[PDB]
């Protein structure tokens, strides 16, 4: 499943995380936000212990989309040692973002 994040618990659920996190930006209002929910509960468990998969709600926790320039929701964000290092913007097919992360994790490696 995955780990819903707050304002208060970013720093300690994602910056401080000895994972890559992939954060996803979110409101209820959002119809593609809906659309993409049970893609990534399915990749929360599939990539257990690899990647941790948080959900950041920008109507209850403004400070933390603010501080990395959100501007359209969905909009995931993988992390990585405390850092950003890439991003997508809309929905996605769960394998578009298998691709991603796995694009993401090689060229960590290769830096």
């Amino acid at each position: 499943s995955t780990v819903a994040v707050t304002d208060a618990t970013f720093e300690a659920d994602v910056l401080k995380s000895s994972k890559p996190v992939l954060v996803d930006f979110w409101a209820e209002w959002c119809g593609p936000c809906k659309q993409i929910a049970p893609a990534l509960e399915q990749l929360s468990e599939e990539l257990a212990d690899v990647v941790t998969i948080a959900k950041v709600n920008i109507e209850d926790s403004p400070t933390t989309p603010s501080r990395y320039g959100v501007r359209g929701i969905p909009t995931m964000m993988l992390f990585r040692d405390g850092q950003m290092t890439s991003m997508k913007v809309g929905a996605m097919p769960k394998q578009k973002i298998l691709e991603w992360l796995n694009e993401a994790g090689v060229q960590a490696a290769l830096e």
